[PDB]
């Protein structure tokens, strides 16, 4: 059982400075510092201030995993909370079909304080790599989650993860983790596309917001666009130009209307706005998780831009990110 | 027992139609069409779809509600729950030290349909707004909600809304409705206070995004900025101008951070991250719902633009919204 741990950053590896929390540690001294030490290698890929974490990073992360995947049973990756679903959810679309299980973690204390989760989460996570599951994978108290799946629902509680319209892969039980399912929908072929589209932009729908903003935002430059509406999906045209705006904007660019809601997603042919939204050309996320959509969208802006062809793929489920 | 019964259309009012749901049905149909018919009144301001309200509607349910808050003992607020929990919020600034009970209600699904929790709903209003408590509350799924606490988190279930940060006035148990705490940040004098600033908007932050869009937003004439932000509270500076340009905008018109995250909040003091964006000039939005972060800004900028002024009134709790 050979392990590879590689650290970006994050509250896991953070100290107080004075100036509140701040990464400052490294992956060897994490490890010891949690009281862990099978054949375990560490190695710091860079050790970013939670939040900070860019698009750049997931390009350097897919392309190390990439050359590791083949030389190890399983990797774990110390991350900082705030952005670790979306590395999961891109890693996800970058590297299908991974031959072992990769799985992200982190905490929401450091170390350092009392009562802290990084013991128990770097102990999940070593102890679900040794089952031989793969994929990619999220573990956090004392649950393993698949990924693009996973959300971070709460910023300070120890139960900041969920599994959202999706059931957890694995969970501890009477002191083991056990599984609860297998993830069946890898092919056999290992690829790496790590290629994408960070400019995308994301509104949160209000009662009267007007579409110069999204019309701005189509001149600004990007590429695309998701819009979080209500229920289960709509585009308000009543007292405002937001619909007939979009309208004109989604035939140049990719505008999918997701949920403000956390749990079911997003249905647009409940509602009759729903219908009308629909044939504006909004594209709808399915019961995708804020993070794999917004990720997905990325991914797929970085192989096509033709409307037609991001709404196919958009609806596909790639890797397990949505229910159809 | 003398109650008013407001309809403003919804789901609760919808029928089938032929292009999906759309509102139809009136406020005196919904009532005897759920059992129902203690001296009541009903009375319809409006009968919107799905997600076409909008603030000058707040003002009108408003006012209607202000010339009757005397001649009444409760008031119940039929509604589309898409935007429920806007509306609910708004009316709680607007409307301070009610003297009698207001609810809001509505259904995830339409009175003409087979299930429906809409009797369910009302009755669980109704029954509450004899009570005496008072305040501006939501009812639904057998909860009764302090307005500007709850939240939509489901889109699609039948418990949609949820008391965050905060728990519930009422739940029913063995089958009765229970009181489990009485609200009382109230005051004795009955004012109104209706006036708002509608243009304000809310993106959400992603890793990359630029400070491009935030900069368009002031010069298109948007007069505040909320940022939903990853967790405990921080603006990346990392590869992007965003920290860059919120620093300047911050002192033209008021940017506020709140979370992504449904539970537990904002805390700009626990990392450096939030440190440095608190003296950037952000506005800090505490553990306020998104609903009340939103329209609390709208009800503040509707009488001044002066930065520290709406920075201090969005840290004060005005009627409930926040735990200092």
């Amino acid at each position: 059982m050979r392990i590879l741990i590689l650290g970006m950053g994050g509250t896991i590896a953070s100290v107080k400075g004075e100036r509140g929390y701040e990464s400052a540690l490294s992956v060897s001294k994490i490890l010891k510092l949690a009281g862990i030490s099978a054949k375990i290698e560490a190695r710091d890929l860079m050790n970013v201030d939670s939040t900070l974490i860019q698009p750049s990073d997931w390009e350097r992360l897919a392309k190390e995993i990439e050359k590791e995947v083949w030389e190890y049973d399983g990797i774990v990756i110390t991350h900082g909370t705030d952005t670790m679903a979306y590395s999961a959810s891109m890693l996800s679309f970058m590297l299908r079909n991974p031959p072992i299980p990769i799985v992200l973690t982190g905490s929401m204390l450091p170390i350092t304080e009392k009562n802290s989760d990084a013991p128990f989460n770097l102990r999940t996570a070593l102890e679900f790599v040794k089952l031989g599951i793969r994929g990619i994978y999220i573990a956090f108290n004392g649950k393993v989650m698949l990924g693009v799946r996973a959300s971070k629902i709460r910023s300070m509680g120890f139960d900041a993860f969920e599994s959202i319209n999706y059931p957890n892969v694995a969970e501890i039980k009477d002191d083991k983790l056990r599984i609860l399912h297998i993830p069946d929908f890898y092919g056999d072929e290992f690829f790496s596309d790590i290629k994408y589209e960070p400019k995308v932009l994301v509104i949160k729908l209000i009662p009267g917001l007007s579409g110069d903003i999204v019309r701005e935002a189509l001149r600004l430059g990007y590429k695309g666009i998701i819009l979080e509406g209500y229920g289960v999906g709509g585009i308000p045209y009543r007292g405002t130009d937001l619909f007939e705006v979009v309208s004109s904007i989604s035939k140049r660019i990719p505008v999918v209307l997701t949920t403000q809601a956390i749990y079911d997603g997003v249905d647009l042919q409940r509602y009759k706005v729903g219908r009308i939204a629909l044939e504006a050309g909004v594209i709808p996320a399915g019961d995708m998780t804020k993070e794999a959509t917004i990720t997905k969208l990325m991914w797929i802006l970085g192989h096509t831009k033709n409307i037609e062809e991001v709404k196919q793929l958009m609806g596909k489920n790639i890797t397990g990110e949505l229910t159809r």
